[PDB]
């Protein structure tokens, strides 16, 4: 089984697209998910081996059902909401992700407006981001961003439905979160409470030992370990985006897992909490307006419809 390109390599811009689903829209959406690999090569073709285009397509829990008849993803439910005693993770509708990088924006707003012409009459637009790689791999809030990602085997063994769901195996399970930040709050801090917060050093990205390293830091709550021992990973490529007019500044993230009780494991020890930690730090500086959950299938079942 051929996965989509979940495991891409590193890109500087990306299209975030989700859309809902409009009553009556399900053969268009079917007949457009059989092209979505033919189009990601049209629109790329012509500028390899430096585009990097791709196109990762997920579908929602509730579209799956309507689109689809049989047996579901394993791991396949809607968004879990959590309502934290300071911060809350939102679920907002979406039912088709589609997650474009390219080395260039042209790319993915090309290979968008080909998708988004084939949906029109059958979708509704829910969000829409274009998201900008921010210096030396920094995210908004001024700290390199992707440096413990899994690579290689590693990255395929976390992020790759294998033999655990059989008839899903190639798929991952995508999550994606809008955050947005107040940039005046976390620029009243030093670097060096900064630093508590995230759990690594600013400017040279080197984690903080764990004698001093907080419990509440960023890097501490997405630490997870199974019963058995080894480290439970997700893959992210999480993309600043924002407008200067508004004041907007923000963090498009999006984790992809194996299954969602890794990222949902994490999401959970942020938002609500451990023994030794109220929430994430993080949080106190990064608000989530929305939150979805997406199957993205192997790239043969989309060929197949
Ligand atoms: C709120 C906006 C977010 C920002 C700005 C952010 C930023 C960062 C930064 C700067 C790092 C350290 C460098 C790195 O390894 O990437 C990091 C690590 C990490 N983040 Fe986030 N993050 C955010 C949300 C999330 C969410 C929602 C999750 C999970 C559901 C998550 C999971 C992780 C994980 C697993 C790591 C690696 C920890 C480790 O093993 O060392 N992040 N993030
Ligand atoms: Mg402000």
């Amino acid at each position: 089984p051929e996965p989509q390109m979940v495991l891409s390599p590193l890109t500087s811009a990306a299209i975030f697209l989700v859309v809902t689903i409009d009553s009556g829209g399900e053969d268009t959406v079917r007949d457009l998910l059989s092209d979505v690999a033919s189009l990601e090569r049209a629109v790329g073709f012509r500028a390899q081996p430096d585009g990097r285009l791709s196109c990762v397509t997920g579908i929602g829990s509730e579209a799956w059902d309507r689109l689809f008849s049989g047996a579901r993803p394993a791991g396949l439910h809607p968004f879990r909401e959590l309502d934290g005693p300071v911060h809350r993770a939102v679920a907002t509708p979406g039912d088709l992700l589609f997650h474009i990088r390219a080395s260039r924006l042209d790319l993915c707003f090309a290979l968008a407006t080909e998708i988004m012409g084939r949906l029109r009459g059958a979708v509704t637009p829910q969000d829409e981001v274009h998201g900008f790689k921010y210096f030396d791999e920094r995210d908004m809030l001024g700290f390199v961003d992707g440096t413990e990602n899994p690579t290689g085997a590693a990255a395929r063994r976390a992020v790759l439905v294998g033999a655990e769901d059989p008839a899903f195996a190639g798929g991952s399970y995508a999550v994606v979160q809008k955050y947005l930040h107040d940039i005046d709050a976390w620029e009243g801090l030093s670097v060096e409470a900064q630093e508590r917060v995230i759990g690594r050093r600013k400017m040279t990205d080197v984690e903080l030992s764990d004698d001093v390293k907080p419990a509440d830091s960023h890097v501490a709550l997405t630490s997870v370990t199974g019963p058995d021992g080894s480290d439970l990973e997700i893959l992210r490529d999480n993309m600043p985006f924002g407008s200067v007019g508004r004041e907007e500044f923000g963090t498009y993230f999006i984790g992809y897992a194996r299954t969602p009780e890794v990222t949902e494991t994490m999401l959970e020890r942020m938002f609500l909490g451990t023994a030794s930690a109220p929430h994430d730090r993080i949080l106190d500086f990064s608000t989530a307006v929305t939150g979805s959950l997406f199957f993205t299938p192997a790239a043969d079942f989309l060929e197949d419809l």
